[PDB]
This record gives C-alpha cells, structure tokens and sequence, in this order.
C-alpha cells in the first residue's frame, strides 16, 4: 500500500490522476468540496475560501442559475491558484455518439473546463468510447459510477465488477470510480466516494450517509466528496477542515 505521492508515479497513471495525488500529498487533503450552488458567486467564493483544504471542486454546471463560460475562466484561475481539480458529475449515460456532443459543445462546453468527468457504465462502453474522442485529445480524464449512495441502487455485483472491467481496459482516459469502497485493486485507480457526512442520517430523497473513518479508513476509498455537510453549515471553510482532517487521518492510519 503506497502513499498518494508514491501512487503518483506509478508507470500507469494517468497525467490528470498524477497531479491529482501530488497536489493531495502536498496540502495534506483528501477532501473533495461538491460545491452544489446555484450562484456563480457563492460558487466563486466557496472555490476561494475552501480552495486551500480541498484536492477537487465538484460541480453541477446544470444547476447553476447564471453559468457563463466567464464564470468557469474564474473558477479555473482559483483551481490554478489553490491547486485543485475541477470534476463536473455529469453522469454522461447515454451512447457513445450524443455524450461526445455533450461533453464537447452545447452551452456549457464542459470539456474546455473540467479536468475530470463521470459517466455511467449501463449503456455499454459505447459511452466511455464517445467521451474519450473528446476527452483523449483535450488531456482530459473520466470516472466511472462503480457504485451509488442513494437507496435500492442497483450498482452492485456484477455491475460493479463490469464497471472495474470497463475502466482497466480504458486506462487511458479512466482515471478512476465513483464508489462507496475500493472496487479495484489496481493502485493506478482512484476512488472517490459521495455520501459522506460525519454524523450518521440521510435525506428524504433516499441519500445515505457513512462517516470519513468509514469509508477511507474501513473501505478502503481514496476521496471523500461531501456536499451538504459543508455547504448547509454556517462556516463552510471550518467544516472543510473538520472533513479533511477526518479523511487525512483515516488515509494515514490506513497506510501505517
Ligand atoms: O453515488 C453518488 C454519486 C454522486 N453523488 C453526488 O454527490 C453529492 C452528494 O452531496 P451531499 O449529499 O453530500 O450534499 C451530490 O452532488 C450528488 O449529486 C452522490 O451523492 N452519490
């Protein structure tokens, strides 16, 4: 089990998981801010104050009520500045031809901003297929939804075990998953996990909570990616350090 900045090197990591884990390793932050605003200024402010203590933003670009491509310049200069990634969960699930087009154009262009994006592994490679023409060219990386915190998901099994199998043969633009637990055993492979908070609960619309300890430390996962947790809190940027800290220690401990 190596450290973040080992795994960085490693002979088959992809550039955009090798500055990932350099600049995890350096500010000492496992913690990815899911920035669920709908204000580009609330966006923009929480991107600077949080900056610090975070390895990655997460974004919906589809619920941001003023998007402009200005407004994501400004988000990238704080990224550059503060040293984090930017994933736009966009959860491309369609075939292969139409994520291309998304990924590439319409308004949002969210390959010219997004370092990282996700897809869905139900339509069939097709999808990682559509997006990586896009991506590949664009330096870009994409995560695959392994397996989902919300209730009665049904990524479990052996659409987790196809999900694993699609992104080990897709090495060159998967970069890693969306899952609750380390799904691969290939150490080039991040994990990134939603659904997290430090108290146990949920929300009405079938979210489901588990601790930092829980899911770095006994799951084995690399990332946190907490939303509410920070955001609904009144001082978002010590809650940033509460989730960090937990995560930072629960990786340490994990590693010995
Ligand atoms: O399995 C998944 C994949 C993605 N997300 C996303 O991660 C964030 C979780 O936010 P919160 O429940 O921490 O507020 C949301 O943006 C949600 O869309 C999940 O919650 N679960």
């Amino acid at each position: 089990e190596l450290s973040f900045g080992a795994r960085a090197e490693l002979p088959r990591i992809h550039p955009v998981a090798s500055k990932l884990l350099r600049l995890m390793q350096k500010k000492e932050t496992n913690l990815c801010l899911s920035a669920d605003v709908s204000l580009a200024r609330e966006l923009l402010q929480l991107a600077d104050a949080l900056g610090p203590s975070i390895c990655m933003l997460k974004t919906h670009v589809d619920i941001l009520n003023d998007f402009t491509l200005d407004v994501m310049k400004e988000l990238i200069t704080l990224a550059k500045c503060h040293e984090f990634l930017i994933f736009e969960d966009r959860k491309f699930a369609d075939i292969g031809n139409t994520v291309k087009k998304q990924y590439e154009g319409g308004i949002f262009k969210i390959a010219s901003w997004a370092d990282l994006v996700n897809a869905h592994v139900v339509p069939g490679s097709g999808v990682v297929k559509g997006l990586q023409e896009v991506g590949l060219p664009l330096h870009r990386g994409c995560l695959l939804i392994a397996e989902m915190s919300s209730t009665g998901s049904l990524a479990t099994g052996d659409y987790t075990r196809a999900a694993v199998r699609m992104a080990e043969e897709h090495s060159e633009f998967v970069v890693g998953f969306i899952s609750g637990s380390r799904v691969s055993m290939k150490p080039e492979f991040l994990h990134l996990t939603p659904g997290v908070q430090l108290e146990a609960g949920g929300d009405n619309l079938g979210q489901q909570y588990n601790s930092p300890q829980e899911v770095i430390g006994k799951r084995g996962s690399d990332i946190i990616i907490v939303g509410r947790g920070i955001i609904s809190a009144a001082d978002r940027l010590e809650a940033a350090e509460m989730y960090r800290k937990a995560a930072w220690e629960a990786y340490l401990s994990r590693l010995g």
